């Protein structure tokens, strides 16, 4: 019941992480093939924000795994 | 039915890509923390292979999205 629910939570977290990761690689390609420096800078700002959200998300995933581990103990 | 199934496919692809991306960052930290050059080299070899698999995977995702977009453009 509680473990059933933590697996749903992890599944959900990892799908968001997969989406962010995909978007990260598209931004990175866009950046490499950007002509203007104006646009490269706008996209690099957004890439850095996305990376921050990807770090926060990875922590949530790490913490939910510890919840699961220090429980089925 | 066919659109329901293409979303399962994309979800599956993006979970693999998410896993590869997470592993990429762990490898990169391990590499910074490696003492010996023998082990740094073994890990950099693996990082470069992982990057090749991440490129292949990103194409699969890009293609499945294009097909979903084609289908909705009707």
């Amino acid at each position: 019941g509680i473990n059933e629910e933590l697996s749903e939570v992890l599944q959900t977290l990892q799908d968001e992480f997969g989406q962010m990761s995909f978007d990260h690689q598209q931004l990175a390609k866009l950046i490499q093939e950007s002509p203007t420096v104006e646009l490269k800078d706008k996209l690099e700002c957004e890439l850095e924000a996305l990376v921050g959200r990807m770090e926060a998300k990875a922590n949530q995933i790490t913490k939910v795994r510890k919840y699961q581990a220090q429980l089925e103990k």
